[PDB]
């Protein structure tokens, strides 16, 4: 029937949603894509709460529903620059690549 | 009745509601003695959130609630350090002597 | 019913409002048909009071209400004025875009 969640702070759910950690849940939502990636209080994608997180299933997972890696926190850090501080190698390279590519 | 909160992720909320901005209406939960010292995922605390968006008032009922200055965030800075990167200068004034009893 | 606040000195009530910074009250105030474009004695808006304590989100709520960006105050300043004095970049900026749509 064309399910979307359309909430008020969908994404900013989701930056709680990966706040809770279930990637389950999350599958879910994104399934129904209310939003790929929104800045929160501390003006946090989703995606860079996954990344320092290292969250890197929920945050391919979010890179798969659309979630931006150019995307930069209040402080001007990236997702990207999340992962590396993390320091996931897998996490690392999906942002990496996932970001150099979004900057063409 | 001694009817408590005891809502899940009682920071993460502080936070979200201090981000809403309802200076009332985080008084009113005050009135039910709010969680004083509160957090979300990034170990930012709704002062975090007030400071670095220079909300003075709402940081200031919230440290009457006893909050914790001191304590910092993901970054390592604590609210009193993200309002000095907003250069809110009440912000800072209150948070300051805050710290300075709490240090 | 048509409720009208017909409250004397409503710009210097405002101001002290302002003062007080409780931001529900303000916003219940104004949202039930107060104008704050009114100012107070010293021709000082509770704009012009917000912008000079930096108070964004109160000053946002007095602007959404109407309080003017352009009126000056008894020195002939705008609240822009005063937020430009305040330090607050980011009152300018909004200031600075309502004085253009204005």
């Amino acid at each position: 029937e064309g399910a979307s969640f359309n909430l008020e702070d969908s994404g900013n759910f989701l930056c709680t949603t990966v706040a809770k950690g279930d990637s389950d849940f999350l599958k879910r939502l994104l399934s129904s894509g209310m939003n790929p990636n929104s800045e929160d209080y501390d003006h946090r994608t989703p995606l860079h709460v996954a990344a320092s997180e290292g969250l890197f299933l929920m945050a391919k997972m979010l890179v798969e529903a659309g979630a931006s890696v150019i995307s930069k926190d209040r402080w001007g850090n990236s997702p990207l620059d999340e992962a590396r501080l993390c320091g996931n190698k897998k996490l690392i390279k999906l942002l990496e690549d996932v970001k150099n590519a979004q900057s063409s």
